This record gives C-alpha cells, sequence and structure tokens, in this order.
C-alpha cells in the first residue's frame, strides 16, 4: 500500500498506518505527549491525505494491536460479517465518510455497513470528519436498548443520577437524590461510585438503592460503580443491580490493567441476565475515556466501544477532561460519532474545574452533543472543594438543555414525574427542586 | 450605590470599572488593561453588578448623555414610566425574571422598553452560556424589507462572494452556486474592492439585473460607506439595503464617516427611492477608553434599534495571540451578542471569521454556528481570512449552511423556499440532486 | 388624460379627475348634499369608465388637494416610494382592481404596490369594486398592530369596551366589568367623557389604569379626548395606553379639529416616553365623512395616520340614507381602503332603529365586515338610558361564535384565567360581574 503523498511541493511517507492513524488527528494533548502527533500543519494534511485514499480492506486486516496478540482486537474482528465487509473492501474512507453522509444513506444502510466494518476503519472515519459532520452525522443514527426502560429513543435525553459526597455519608446521598429527581434526573441510572467499594459496602448500597427505588416506584435502573467482579460478588450474596458498570479499554494489556477479561465481562452479563434486577437485555455499563502502545486515543476509543458493542451495554459513556478548550469538544464530538456508528448507546462524561475547562465549556459541548442525538450527558466538576463539587449538581441545567431541544426523560421515567407533579407535558413545575413530597 | 463586597473586601472604582471586570477572561479587554487581575476579582465585580439596580445603570451610561449622540439616541428610546416600575429591580433578578417559564416574549420586548445597552450588557455578564442561549431562544424578532426574516422554522444566509479582484464572472459562478443550496435568502451583496461611487453603482445595477432575471425573492446591498451608496442612490441606482458599520461611541462613529443624522437620511432615502418594500432596510455591522468590548457592542445595537434594521451583524473571529486566545471567547461573544441584539429587539446575527489554510479551522466556526443556531439566529455566516485569497474564494460555506439547516429541520424565507422549489433546487426543506448544478441558470 | 368618453348614446366630458372621482362613487348623502355626485346613473357608469382607463401615475401627481398648499397631501405623498411607483404609473386603475383581486397575488404583493400608491389611487380602485370584491379584496390582507398587545391577527376579534350617561362612576364602572364578562375590551379600554377638561382626563385614566393593573387585564386604556389635552394629562404624569384623535383629510380639517401634523407626532413620541403601552402603535384614530368627494376624502385620512402607525383607526358610519345598501357600501369600502393603505382598520356603526338602520343592518354590516377580515366592529346607538343598556356584548360573543374566532391571544387567556370563556366560548359567568365585586 502507498503511505505516501505529495502535498504541497514536499512528499511525506507515513511508516504505517498506526502512523498514518495518529498523525491524522487533530492537534491532541495526550498524543503530543506520547510522540505520536505531527510534527506540523502540513504533515497533517498530509496524513489526512493518505488516510482518505486507503481502503476499508486494508484497515479491516491490519487492526492496530495484531489478533493473535488482543483480545479486544479479536472480539472486535470477530463481530465483522465477512460477506459484507467484502462488498466494502474497495471502497476508501473519503468515500465511506460521503456516504455516509448523503441525504439518500439511511439510518438502516448504516447499521447494515457497520457489519464491514472494524474500530480501526471507524476510527478513520471520524479523523476525515468536521464537528458539523460529527453532528449531523451522528444525528442520523439511532441507538436504542432496555434494561428496565428504553433509552435512547427520539424525543428523549436522559440523565444519570450520581449523587457524589465525600465520605459518602447516607443524608448527603439521600438529599441528593430527592433533590435530583425533582428536576427529572435519574432515568439512565441511579447509582453510586463508592468510596467504601468492598463487597459488604456494594451489598449494602445496592439493597439501599433499590429499596428507595422501590419504594418510589421510579421507573429506572440502579448501578453501584465499583469493579465489575465486586458487583458479581455481591450479586452472588444476593444483592439486586440493574446494571453491572466496568472501566474498559481498548487493549487486552489494557483491560488486565482494570483487573478483567471479555470473559470476566460476559460472566457477569449472564449473572446480570439471570439474576440481576432489570429486565434486560441490555444489563452492562461501561465507561471509557483515554487511556490507561504507539497507537493514537482516537482509534484507542474507537476500539473499546467495539468491545463494549459485542456486551450489548445499556450504556455506553466517555469521560473528556476539560491546550484548547476546542479538544475537548472535539473529542466529545468524536467519541459520540464513533459509538452511534459502532452501534453502542453512546453518552459522554465531561470534567471540569475553570481554565481557559469551566462551565460554559461544559454547556457548548452538552450543547452541540445534544443536536447530535446525544442521549445522555453528565457534568463532572472538579476541584480542592471537595463541597462545592458535591453542591454543583447540574440538575437544573440539564432541564434546561431538554427544554431547549423539546426533549423529555425516558416514557416510563416522565410518567413517573406527572404522577408525582414534578412535571407537566415535559416541563418542570414549581415542586422542581422541593423533595418536601418525600418527607 | 454600593461598589465594594466580600474574606476580603473587593471595591471598584466606577459602574464602567464593574461592567468590565465582570466579564469573562477577554483578550481584547486583557491587552486594554480594563479586564480583572483574578478569578476572585471577576466573580466579585459579577457579585457587585448583580445587586446593582437598574436604575443606577440606566442613569449611569458608560458615555456622557451630554457628550455622546450614541448615548442620547439609547437613553431617549427608553420609556420612563415602565423603567420607573423596574428601576429597582437588581441585575440578577432581571436575569432570573428573563429565564423564568412564566415569562414570555411579549413580556420581555415589553421590560425592555425600560432598560438601556448598558443594563442588556449588565446581564448578559451574569449569564451562562446555556442561559445565553435558552434565554435568545425565547425571543422572537422579524423584520421585513423584501420579505420577512426571523420567523421560526427558518434560518437565512447573505451570498457574498469574496472574489480577489471582483471579477464579474467570478462573482457569477459564486452567486449561481450558492443559490443552488439555497444561500441569498438574507441579501445577495458584494463588500467591493472598489467601493467608488461609480463602482457601487455598477454593481448595485448588476444585482438587480441578476436577481430580476431569475425573480429572486430576497434584497439586494453593496457593503460600502452610508454616503457612498446614498450617492449611488441619488443617481438612480437601486438597493435592498443600505449598509453600515456602526460603533457604539459618536467618536467611533464619526470616526467611521457618519452620524445619527446620516442614518436617517439613509434610511429615508430607501423608503423613498431604495428596491425593499421596506420598512427594514437598515444593514448594519457591529463587532469589536475604559469601556469593555460586550458594554459597546451592547451600545451598537441600542444605536441600531433606532433605526429598526433588517439586519444587524456582530463580526467575531477565530484569529488572535494565540498565546493569549482561545476559541472559547469567540464562541461566548458570539453568543452574548446575539442574546443582547435580541434582547435589543433587533434583527441580529453573526459573522465568524477565521484564519482559513486548513478544512479543521472552520471547525470552530461550525460549533459557535450549532450553537447560535440552537439559540434561534436566523442568519450566521462564515468569513474566511489568510495569505491564501484564492482557497478564501473556494471556501464557499454553502453546503456547510445547508446541512446546517438541516441539522435542525430550518429552511430559508418562504419566499425564497417556494423559489427554490420552483427551480427544482430543493423540496420540503433538502436540497436536490440539483445542488451545486448552475445548469438551469446557463441553460 | 382623456376625461370624456362615449357612454354610448351621449358624450360625458368631466371637469377634473377631482369631478370623475365624485362621479364614479355610489349614490352618497353627503356627496349628494355638496353637489358633487353624478346627475344620472348614466353619468356615473361614464365617471367609473373614465376613472377605470386612468393611469396610476395621473392620479399620483393630481392629488385633490395641492401639495404646496396642503399637508395631508404632503403626508400622504411623501411616503411614496417613487421607485416602486415609476414601475406602476402606466398601470390604469381597472388594471390595478384586477391585479389585487387576482388568486396569484399575495398579501405581501399587495404590500410592495402600496408603496406606490396614494389615498386618490386607493380611493380610485374601490369605487370600481363590487361588495365581494370589497369583501374578499380585503380579506386578503392582514394588518397587525402592538401596543399592549396585538390586534389583527387571524382567528381574532377585537372589540373596544367604551361605556357611554353624566359620566356616572357607579354606571361607568358596572359596564366596564359587564363588558370583560362577555369578552369586550381587548381592543382598548376606553371612554368618550363628557368633561373632556385636562383634570377630568387625569382622573379617568388613573382610575381606568388602576382598574386594568388591579385586574391584570391585558389590553390598553385611553380616554378620547382631544389630543393636546391628553398630552397635557400625560405631562402630569396620567398614563395612557393609546392616544385619541378624530382626524380630517385635508390640513383645513385637521386645523379646524385644532392640531396638526407636528401635534400628532408630538403626541406619538410623548406615549413612547411615558405612555404605558409598550408600543410601538400608540396611536388611536377616529375617521368618517373642498369639492372633493366623501370616499377620497376618507383614503386621505387613511393616508395621514398611516404616518402615524396607530394601533387602531375607527372609522364612522339615518334620514338621508336613499337605501341602507350605502351603509353597508361605506364600511366595506372604508374597511378596504384602510387595509389596502396598511393601518389597523376598525369601524364604528351608528344606529337609531330608523327604517333605514336599525340594529338588523349594523348585523348586516358586521357579519360582511367579519367576513371581509375586519378585526374591530362596534355598534353605537343613538337617542339616553336604553342606549347605554343598548350593549352589544352578547351579539359581539355570537359574532365570534359564528366564525370561530376569538379575542386577542393574552385577553383570551385572561378570560380563561378568569372562568369567563373555554376556547373562545364564554361560560355561565359571562354577565355575573361578581368575581369582581
Amino acid at each position: 500500500m502507498i503511505l505516501k503523498t505529495n502535498l504541497f511541493g514536499h512528499t511525506y511517507q507515513f511508516k504505517s498506518i498506526t502512523d498514518v492513524l495518529a498523525k491524522a488527528n487533530e492537534e491532541k494533548s495526550g498524543d503530543r505527549l506520547a510522540g505520536v502527533a505531527a510534527e506540523s500543519a502540513e504533515e497533517r494534511v498530509a496524513a489526512k491525505v493518505v488516510l482518505s485514499k486507503m481502503t476499508l480492506g486494508d484497515l479491516r486486516n491490519n487492526p492496530v494491536v495484531p489478533y493473535e496478540t488482543d483480545e479486544v482486537t479479536r472480539i472486535i474482528q470477530d463481530q465483522v460479517n465477512d460477506r459484507i465487509h467484502d462488498s466494502i473492501k474497495n471502497w476508501t474512507v473519503e468515500e465511506l465518510r460521503e456516504w455516509i453522509l448523503d441525504h439518500k444513506t439511511t439510518d438502516a444502510d448504516i447499521k447494515r455497513v457497520a457489519r464491514g466494518l472494524t474500530s480501526e476503519i471507524i476510527a478513520a472515519v471520524t479523523k476525515l470528519m468536521s464537528n458539523l459532520d460529527l453532528i449531523y452525522g451522528a444525528k442520523k443514527i439511532r441507538v436504542i436498548a432496555h434494561a428496565n426502560t428504553t433509552i435512547g429513543l427520539p424525543g428523549t435525553f436522559s440523565a444519570r443520577l450520581q449523587p457524589n459526597h465525600p465520605t459518602d455519608d447516607p443524608d448527603g446521598i439521600l438529599a441528593s437524590l430527592m433533590e435530583g429527581l425533582t428536576y427529572g434526573i435519574g432515568d439512565a441510572v441511579i447509582g453510586l461510585n463508592p468510596v467504601d467499594d468492598s463487597t459488604d459496602s456494594v451489598v449494602r448500597l445496592l439493597n439501599k438503592f433499590e429499596e428507595f427505588r422501590s419504594k418510589w416506584d421510579v421507573p429506572t435502573q440502579t448501578c453501584v460503580l465499583a469493579h465489575v467482579k465486586t458487583q458479581m460478588e455481591a450479586m452472588r450474596r444476593g444483592a439486586p443491580t440493574g446494571l453491572v458498570f466496568q472501566s474498559i479499554a481498548g487493549s487486552e494489556k489494557g483491560n488486565t490493567a482494570f483487573g478483567f477479561d471479555g470473559a470476566t465481562i460476559e460472566e457477569a452479563r449472564q449473572l446480570a441476565l439471570q439474576s440481576g434486577a432489570a429486565t434486560g437485555p441490555n444489563v452492562m455499563y461501561f465507561e471509557t475515556g483515554q487511556g490507561s502502545f504507539g497507537v493514537d486515543q482516537v482509534t484507542m476509543e474507537a476500539r473499546c466501544y467495539g468491545f463494549a458493542k459485542k456486551f450489548d451495554p445499556f450504556l455506553v459513556n466517555t469521560v473528556v477532561g476539560f491546550y484548547d478548550s476546542k479538544q475537548v469538544i472535539r473529542a466529545g464530538l468524536e467519541d459520540h460519532f464513533m459509538g452511534k456508528l459502532t452501534g453502542i448507546s453512546m453518552g459522554c462524561d465531561v470534567c471540569y474545574t475553570n481554565h481557559m475547562a469551566d462551565q460554559n465549556d461544559v454547556e457548548n459541548l452538552s450543547v452541540l452533543l445534544t443536536a447530535a442525538g446525544c442521549n445522555f450527558i453528565m457534568g463532572i466538576p472538579h476541584g480542592d472543594d471537595v463541597m462545592l463539587n458535591y453542591q454543583t449538581t447540574g440538575y437544573h441545567e440539564t432541564a434546561t438543555l431538554r427544554e431547549l431541544f423539546g426533549l423529555k426523560p425516558i416514557k416510563e421515567f416522565d410518567q413517573w414525574m406527572e404522577k408525582m407533579g414534578f412535571s407537566e407535558n415535559g416541563k418542570l413545575t414549581s415542586r422542581a427542586g422541593d423533595a418536601s413530597i418525600f418527607l
């Protein structure tokens, strides 16, 4: 294959596909720090030109971590329909891009072609797309999934309810939960990322979370975001969970560092279907984000999505961190699109402190992702002040974002809200922020 | 009025100072020395500005009524009765109220009668980007030249080819291409290289022949000096609109070569012998001593409101010192400008400048354009800049505008949309295979 | 410009444009009494023929009252866009008529042509239109205005609440409340006071606004005194939504009414600076019937009114009636010319139940006007205690229901918040002013 372009008055040769994929990315902090980024704006345009002419055959057959060496590569590659791929193998990345964006190409068509794609291809096409392409292209693509209720339907926008609190103090958590419900937060999931993630603490929390949900008959899913194996361990001890969560990576090496493999995730899925509190079939909740190999962040993100797709998740959130702020927006839009095209329920967690990284930047991305058909987004505030983080909730801003686009919580949760008097025809009432009805 | 606040006593030198230090970090303000010394100070300025009554800002324009015509024009638009009823409202209260569910667009428009540009700038300074999006969406503003711009479910765009030499065939090509993507429903014009009265005249008649040839429901304009256009008009050359770059101070306007009385003359002249049905025939361009960029921006709208324009485009740019600049500021200013203008009651758009060497330099423009379109902005245009004058002419933005419309399900102005369908360029809002194909014009 | 024609059997020559305008009108009482009418039905057809072939430029250039002499002609003529007018100057009156009434011709088109028209052209085209043309032709045209709320939107029908004895407070008050329960007063809540002294107007405005604010009624208030009286009342701090003045089609008429162009504009700006309406449309004008005919004079009031972008423009319309049809004809003409001029056109109908008009005639004209797209109509009984109680509230309500119209949006929302109506239909609380007292 070529890997060389003369544009303009200078021949640029690239070492490999991995090199071309990496240098074809827009400016990214992590790639720069790893030495894989483009040495100039001109070299980056060259990478993009080279990539645009690369065929889907070449990319599919040369995954950036070999098949014999990496389980994630095998999981990704084993999902391909070889017959479908064979008919698109001679298409170029740029032809794939144009085809995906064309008027006459439908969500159904795209899902058919997805069967002939791999994470490296998804990754590749994303790099040749503009921010408006990533938005318009992702909107075209519908992805839905069902645990207790169905996420992803047009006209809806969902939100995870996960109170912080440094101590995980029962009162502070409960208070944040109830307030959150009044704003319509918690239809995607109701949960906690616990400080004490011992098997017994997870057992205690899961039990408490289902007691609360069952009390108020909230149509949603519960999930304690500890290690996959700890949640499984709690579930074998009789604790109910709606979803099973795990942070994931784009390599076998990466997942091993996190403490699991495909078999482990598959065992958790079968255990949740057998004994979980959710109807199913979508019971996994995965977290990605870069990173923790010579391969770029975008391509490795794609590969996480390809791993995730194998286990039919209810949710798959990336984590982007708010050097120009435009990078974070770009990342969020890329993630969201690669994931929608991969066919997974994709969301996005946006971290912030305040460093030209503020709440305004988070809002910029949020609005952009919502125009893209992203069904769940959540700001994650950081800072030395652990109490402004707990109190900075994003509940009111999410209600606002919904109203702006005219979206509602998942159908059954929106019905629950009207029965509680917290909302009416999508818009919140005077009871918003008023958790009195619970007490 | 109190200009102090707290575990540290912060104090400000004036209203002009608080307005300035209350802003979000901006390089133009920072380089002009007016910005805040820290985030703690910024938060402090916002707190002081938030407890300030509307009467205090109404009575304390950042440029004196005695001195400056812009200040008078702003202040003379106020209804003293309505202002009186709200004079004791605090700035934070005005923000809350604007954003509240029970508060409607007609309510806002009423309260705007008792407001001034300094107050409009004051409230904007206390709003997050989401507030500026959601709050501007609430506000509808329409204007009618030959057609009505501003209606919900629509999005309009200027057709303004930037050929380096103003080659008649380079323009004719770009114009016809644009029309096939549905561009030019807001206005068909040129910012010409030769802005001489005889040039402007030649241009105005050429554009008019072309528009009239294809019976294109829109307006024409040549973005020159208001005085150049008037001469051209007095010689018998037709114009849909009359353009003028404006400023937020008499000095600024005087520097630009005109005053309030020049714009009224231009306006009444357009109503007398212009090619637009009217009443809205003015087309202003805004964009940025001791007064911050936002407050000055507000004051241009306050100026422009008096002349009921068809369009008022701010100009923001993804160009800058590189080390002191961040894209967020360009986004924030666009969102701010749009809100303030909509709150002022003017048909408000936004021109976005960018260093155009890569296709990825447009990502920044697209970010803002999507945020603004979600806020109800009915017209946005990209302006390519850089040493490559011919790429700038090729970087047309037509396809990207058509895609922006389909993303939100918007169409061009009603009559133009009807023209598009009669020409075969679109159907129920979406373009056809004919998009880009100038053949129907040549055949 | 020919002014002769052979009305097949005789040759009729006319003195001037003024003469031909006048003779083309159908039989009108004032025009007859003034000696400007046609001597025979045959010379009226001849008048029309001549008018029909007359070009628009000729009409624009020759106003019935000279530009050098008359303010109203200048106010009218200075509003013309010469450029637009130049394109149509060779159109005839008949041709202009045809064009208004064409399927393919839109409200937007008509608004562009209006800019090249004048009151004498508006008058002329109307003189050649049938009653259906005036109804249909006007239906096509939408005119909206905004003071506190917006009058003129389609699907709405607005009404004035202006209590008619000795300026009795107990009886004015009771009339307001009873009026609001039927949904009267979305256009404006006013009063034509017997005592039109500045002091009296100031007392009235303060009480009207006190009441309106108390009940939070979304509408405009206005005391129908002299413009200069209202202006002084405003300078003393009295709040008014609209500013009222009867106006005429000549500088002599306005001068006789006691005001001029600068007075009206001084009033307009005053309302904008300290009125209680949001605006921009704050003026409320009354019109209605030299050697110039009634109709052409009417058209000229509208052109005058237009320069001041009024919220409302009511025209007023029994012993000298050759037939009641003339009242119906007058109203349809007035509405068309007002809509063609681009003004919020309303209509006040007078009746004394005479053999030729008569409450049933005020219904004929009302239903006809409502089909015409008229958004404001009011009945005015003449000849004291049976005229205050002769209300028109129930008739107004039944008219809306007949056409499926509602009051102005905000006022309609207030009607439902008050339990007086539901979806434009009144409830059992209609007439029952208990919610107030």
